């Protein structure tokens, strides 16, 4: 690419590169641990990724950790490329905070460091989770194991030199229903080195959740793809 900056964080995600989350969550004094492996092929926006809960069965439903348990991954065009802040940041790294609040039920509160551990890239979060319901949705466990596809607006936040995004994500209830989970987010990079500010854009997500069948422990099996969108003024121009 003719932005050495852009070239510096696309070299970093060539190929395939191996993924390590870890999360450590308490839900109402639910405590509980997740370990994920797998790969990120960010030229695709392709993720794969398997989770296992390790302190036994997990708490609140897999669906409503998908969106904390990797944007660096996402597919940026190349006209795109000078808005990528996920890999500008790397491999320093990001901070990744939210704030997730289940409407008429409790809210999750992330805060994660996404870097590179060598090849590795590593997500390591730490959530919190209060003022839930005890027999509601999340923690009576009565979403459906599925994740609707949606599209997330990513803004400059041009103070913290970071981005920030809202965005509302609805759980499919087995009676039917939906269950709003609203999500604040912001990002802000490690360290002292610079990143790419983005114009305001979009990311669009798809997300199939399965199970192994060979897994006797409480899992979830991620195929997720995130790809940017927006910024195409000149490029619509070019067609006409």
């Amino acid at each position: 690419h003719t932005d050495p900056m852009v070239s510096k964080g696309e070299e970093l995600f060539t190929g395939v590169v191996p993924i390590l989350v870890e999360l450590d969550g308490d839900v109402n004094g639910h405590k509980f641990s997740v370990s994920g492996e797998g790969e990120g092929d960010a030229t695709y926006g392709k993720l794969t990724l398997k989770f296992i809960c390790t302190t036994g069965k997990l708490p609140v439903p897999w669906p409503t950790l998908v969106t904390t348990l990797v944007l660096c991954f996402s597919r940026y065009p190349d006209h795109m490329k000078q808005h990528d802040f996920f890999k500008s940041a790397m491999p320093e790294g990001y901070v990744q905070e939210r704030t997730i609040f289940f409407k008429d039920d409790g809210n999750y509160k992330t805060r994660a460091e996404v870097k590179f551990e060598g090849d590795t890239l590593v997500n390591r979060i730490e959530l919190k989770g209060i003022d839930f319901k005890e027999d509601g949705n999340i923690l009576g466990h009565k979403l459906e194991y599925n994740y609707n596809s949606h599209n997330v607006y990513i803004m400059a936040d041009k103070q913290k030199n970071g981005i920030k995004s809202n965005f509302k994500i609805r759980h499919n209830i087995e009676d039917g229903s939906v269950q709003l989970a609203d999500h604040y987010q912001q990002n802000t990079p490690i360290g002292d080195g610079p990143v790419l500010l983005p114009d305001n854009h979009y990311l669009s997500t798809q997300s199939k959740l399965s199970k192994d069948p060979n897994e006797k422990r409480d899992h979830m099996v991620l195929l997720e793809f995130v790809t940017a969108a927006g910024i195409t003024l000149g490029m619509d121009e070019l067609y006409k």
